[PDB]
């Protein structure tokens, strides 16, 4: 738990808006979600998105069983009202007397982007961004976001299965396995603006990852003589210490077929993983684990999860200059 | 049986296209769908829709159990590959033998249409068409298609309902009763292009109705001063002599707000309608029941129904003048 | 098919008061119930209850789907409103118009008693009667009402299980079966105002008032002590192959718990159950074989025979079938 | 935690007679029951209700799968036999031994009244009594027994839902909100006897408390000028630390109408309750909950139960004072 | 329907012996089995197998709920008991009265054979046999039973996916499937004593069947200088009109691997096979069916079947010579 | 937690042969298996049977998702394959590369007998065998294996309850009681090469020959005839409130059907099950209260107080404490 205190300083997706936009027939919540083992509400106030403590000042209940009305979300057992800000505006049962100061909830930053509800529980360093995503406003892409997949394994685990190749003949031998690549090499990997950005060369085309730290993933699939851009977003909302709830947003240049096709693939590389991913145990990794030299990309992946985890102890420079510093091994000119 | 034989030669709904798409990895079906108790299945075969009886000629194996190729649907028992006529052109096993020319199997009309497929089943008279969707190609206008759902009442039960408005403050006291309206009056009715089309003025708007015979309703709902056109389109597919499997579709000018606001609205009104018209029995209306003034749109639905059946009985130029002749009682010229 | 439609001319119960009082939150009704396969609804409007088809006259919903309001039950589709006989009295629709003579839905003899709703289809023979409990108005007996057991079985079947004693060796060893009398002899049986009655005995008494044709009154006595036992036990027929079984018990010594007696008929119950339902075809064939044991079941089996051909003769032949006596025994009555 | 010893010194209810004579087909049990985390085992011995450790002298087996044999709880593994005082009295095995000093088990105190079994289990300060239920011995009341029901929530947050009137428009704003009354006026209350009480009412009723600490409330209704006095009595049963099975039992005077007239409305009472309750978290109120004036019963209560839970760690004397001395702030004369 | 009517005359496996032994604790029945509609009871009688209709005399309760007493199969209701011929022989109500000479049930041919129990409805014609299994009694072999397993199709429709080659490609592509052979050519077939033969093949191997008419098939497969004989013996039972209950018994010479392995190999074949055989409709093949000249089998199975059918119809030695009459196609010298 | 570890140097069952060889289609296994609440997976590599902690080295995936491949067991993630002694020889991203040293997983001893596959966690005290089967090598004996039965109960619970015989009157008063004996006799039992063994008997015998810990063999033999018949039960210790317990039994006669006896060992079972499953807490306390006629438990319990003391005085104490002999009987070893 002391363990995970600096992730509540980056933004986490926790539904998409269709899942919110479908919890309450008002269409504007409330909805539960769970960050970071925080329990929180989401609601449309007005043209705002508002994440709050699940849990009210008055005798406990959870907010997300109230109802929003307008730019209020009443609490379903004495009906107070609590507007964008998480204040109580109206105590029914006093209606004249003067609102206790202490009849406020926690209220977090909650933006919109890309088609999903993201909260930062923690503004204080005011050094972190919604995750990049290269194909929003793009407008030669037809975007599409998946339903959420919830698996029993870490945000961790989950990002180091998205960007490992080792496994494709061993988990995705029909699906993703190329055996005239077989064992792509080691490639650089560059830090720079706090992401990981590293590209593997097939050339006949290119995957490009963009990786927002510390759980974003962004995939550019490229083939050149074609007009073939494919993008797959991956996130994973740390839920609790060993559940996962992850989107997949996907973008395509050509987009006259079905976009069930491509989530029906998607879905079958996903139901490969699962199994594998969530036997993992201990769920976190532990420092017994043995790594070989084709693991570069999980290496360095540990090693800057554990620098920003000690940079916070140190405090909001420190952080700062950890997540935000280039650090370049490649050719390439940011 | 006998009974519902003219209801062949009209074009109806079997599935979205999305089901289809969902139905197979391959986004290309195929589709088992059940339409007057025929059991028929769906596919994408190159660019076209197609619809065949679900049984293979060789030994009757469902294609429904079978893969889309390209350009045939593939019987899952022994490989033989059908194309988009319904014919047999690969028999695997006998690869260099001549076909026999019993290989094949019947092939129906098919059409992608709002969003749905249609199929019809007889088109010997060659007198009926796609039902009208008055919002299709209307930029102004958002439209969504809902789920199809699934109810234990026979398709004229369900069009009988949704024309109804005596029923409103017993099952729909909180959702569509107008305590300020109650009992709309009788309004004229008129056939033309084998549409029932009757209008009742609220005036402040109007729900004005465009029913394509048999089972087909376009309701716009519009009021003055204002630019909030409301289109609901519901048909029902008859799937057997109790069942239909039913398609709702919406459109709207004041596109802002969230789709789910209006698709719970319109769940809720379906749930309250659906236990009242599921224990209605025996499932088709016997001579027995007792109309009232107030059930002129049911009476006038009865009475071309009856006479539809009828004409189809002696023929092909008998049904195509019972269906499109004209009859008006209002005074608008068409 | 037509070989049931004598039953219709009996009272036949098809639900407790307490299962009518808790189908909806009014304690009104409507509750729908199955009578020899016909869909009735049952409502209580006023002081009075009432059975009628559970089917609208209007568009065919479902009258079990609504609602009771005072002296009328209010359909759920379209709102008309029906009154104790069975007609319509308002059409919410078209509140000045003249309503349809046939706005009316079919209304059946409904009527409560020993805590029990009755439902008579048929009352043109005027001879039929609701069967006798002995227990009724006995201050002496606390009574206890159980709730429905529903048998995969009939309920000419059920009656013949509830009063043959053969078969307690084999199904009932351990709660029924007395390994010192084994084999009960024949008894004489009476018929006498449309009820079988017959006594299987110097300490203790079973005596049987049976009106037909599927209710059994059980009074259970033992000389020297006052320790009377009553169980009523009668089947309604809800469908060619399914029974919904009320079960109704009385006594005298009631210091003890309820619960000892419910748990040991619950556990006689689930004995017979496996067995009867086992039974096919679901009716008696001409060709099952009796022996002289079957006395009783013989002797119901030839009394419904006689009612049923009396049933196609008319009302005056199924009266004196039913209610003519017929005396074996010494008893005067 | 050890915050619930002081409970241990109160008369909870565990069980309906019903329930014990349902429990076994002897109808004499033994029953298992479970009161603040002890598992107990409740028979008819003889007479007298009595109440054990469910947890057999000899190898641990438990009683509640055993039987009555006579006036003794006979153990379901080897026999043994225990009189009402816990104590061994026959070891089948070694019929004519001594039995062994060690061969007991605890019993506690426990009295059938009101139609429910009653268990104390720490009488060491013996200065508690059963609750009081003012119907009892009135022959103008009919009295009815609800089945027991559990809920995920403490006994404390389940009385202060019951005594709470704020939440009626927001919980139950078809079934017991009045729009005429809205909030009821703070009332002085009285603490006499181990009892809250107060009232609340020219004033044409009354709604008269009388609530037997800590877990029991008589809520006495009655109209002035009509004869329809209606009582509901009602006790939690802390099950553990975060479960309560509650008893409530109800009499009227006017007795003509259905029982389930009744037990229905207060069903659908204690479903709308339900949720919410259960949803207060943490499970047993913190210090940051915010009150406010409307809220003098709950705050009142939670002052009593700290006073308890202190003078319980001072000693018999101690704990005598704070349950039974009076603090009357009405003009009643007691 | 009466179609089914000359079945009445073979042997039909009921169940396996091990189902027998496992249906009561006794081990010795009864068990109720159901063929061609009929439902009967099997039970072991002394040292023999007996078959009676599973309805008693008296009141025609399930005799299979009975239990066997000595020698005799005892009815649960009132006790009478069976002897081997159906005759009843104690009624224990009237121990001394004599027993009704209607007092008896049906009873029917009925042996083990194979570790299967079978019966034989109807032998007036006397002219049929339990079918061949070659296994049998070649103490060379490990011989295993399988568990039945039922399928939603007929006998006829199994016998034929059973004996076909074609379908490999698409259905047991991983499985049976052999690339290099594809499409075994026609061979001849020969009718002798009852059975169908025809052999499939310098050479390397063989698969050679023995088809017991109507629904047994024994398959012997072999390989030409190796000792590794494979028999597989496959025997469906016609439970009812749309159902059967399958019984596969195999036998190897090469024994020292696990049984498993062969037991999941065939249950992952019978896996591909079930939903497209259940999914043949309607059940019974139709005369519209297209052959190929690749079903040569099926199509002189349903010759035969025919020829069967017609001759029950003009008697019994018509029948006779319909089955065992023999018509030789091959060169073998049988 | 720390009062089981001695239990770690014995040799338990985790499955049946047919368990690992149905877990796969290969036949081969993996199989993941759980004992004393550690981790472990079972696979046949070649000829061998091998035990390795069900996690591989590389990333922590559970190699019982993985694949035998010959001599290789395969994890299912990166492919990494370990051989028979729990070593990595082949890491596919970087066949030229060196293994890492830590490229390895615990390998336990692991070895079949008696159609059961046996694990031993912990060799170090070199003084523990797999438990005696009389009925193994008996060519007069037919041999059945029961498949597993799982019960909330610990593996000491388990074996009380087999070797008593005080609870057949209220446990097993139709099955194993007999009226006629009531109440069995005290009898000597002899330690003899880490098994208790005693007899209870001039007509029969019941002879228990019990490897500590969890083993018993009961040879059941009557004089003038050649009955006998064999009963091994072994319970495997699971986790700390589990068994997975294992039943072969043996019969001279063999004529009759296995299912005979099958059924009637599964009733027996069925009764001790809730019984056995309600005693808490899980491990019994020191506070349980014996009677004389707890011979039996009570000799068991002070051996495995002794067995647990010598494991921490280390291994020449153990092997002193397990095999030394203590002869109460007439009997000679
Ligand atoms: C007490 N009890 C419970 N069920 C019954 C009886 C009985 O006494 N006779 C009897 O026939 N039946 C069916
Ligand atoms: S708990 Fe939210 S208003 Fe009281
Ligand atoms: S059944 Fe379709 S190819 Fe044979
Ligand atoms: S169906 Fe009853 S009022 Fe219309
Ligand atoms: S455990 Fe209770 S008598 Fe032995
Ligand atoms: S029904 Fe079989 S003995 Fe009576
Ligand atoms: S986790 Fe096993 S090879 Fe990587
Ligand atoms: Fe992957
Ligand atoms: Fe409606
Ligand atoms: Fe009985
Ligand atoms: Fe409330
Ligand atoms: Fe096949
Ligand atoms: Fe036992």
């Amino acid at each position: 738990n002391d363990e995970r205190e600096y992730l509540r300083h980056f933004w986490h997706p926790v539904c998409t808006v269709t899942e919110l936009e479908k919890a309450h027939p008002s269409s504007l919540g409330p909805l539960a979600v769970k960050l970071l083992n925080e329990q929180l509400v989401v609601a449309k106030l007005g043209d705002e998105y508002v994440a709050m403590r699940d849990r009210c000042a008055h005798r406990s209940a959870k907010l997300s069983l109230g109802t929003v009305s307008g730019n209020r979300l009443q609490c379903p057992y004495h009906g107070w009202q609590y507007d964008t800000h998480g204040a109580c505006q109206l105590v029914p049962a006093c209606p004249n007397s003067p609102i206790p100061n202490k009849a406020k909830v926690d209220r977090f930053d909650c933006e919109e982007r890309y088609g999903l509800i993201w909260i930062r529980l923690d503004s204080s360093f005011d050094c972190t961004e919604i995750p990049y995503f290269s194909a929003a406003n793009d407008p030669r892409l037809r975007i599409v976001i998946q339903e959420p997949y919830w698996w029993d394994a870490t945000a961790e685990r989950r990002w180091e299965n998205f960007t490992d190749f080792s496994h494709f003949a061993f988990i995705h031998p029909g699906t993703l396995f190329d055996p005239n690549n077989a064992e792509p090499p080691i490639v650089p990997m560059d830090r720079f603006n706090g992401q990981f950005r590293f590209v593997y060369d097939t050339p006949i085309g290119s995957f490009s990852y963009t990786c927002s730290m510390p759980f974003a993933i962004n995939l550019e699939v490229s083939k050149y003589s074609s007009s073939s851009l494919h993008v797959l977003f991956n996130v994973s909302c740390p839920v609790d210490s060993h559940t996962t709830k992850n989107f997949l947003i996907f973008a395509r240049e050509q987009s006259d077929d079905s976009d069930y096709l491509h989530i029906a693939f998607q879905d079958l590389v996903l139901a490969e993983d699962k199994p594998v991913i969530e036997s993992q145990w201990p769920k976190d990794a532990p420092a017994d684990e043995v790594s070989v030299v084709a693991d570069k990309v999980s290496i360095q992946y540990r090693k800057w999860l554990r620098e920003l985890k000690e940079a916070h102890k140190e405090g909001s420079q420190a952080f700062r200059s950890a997540l935000l510093d280039p650090v370049i091994e490649s050719d390439r000119s940011y």
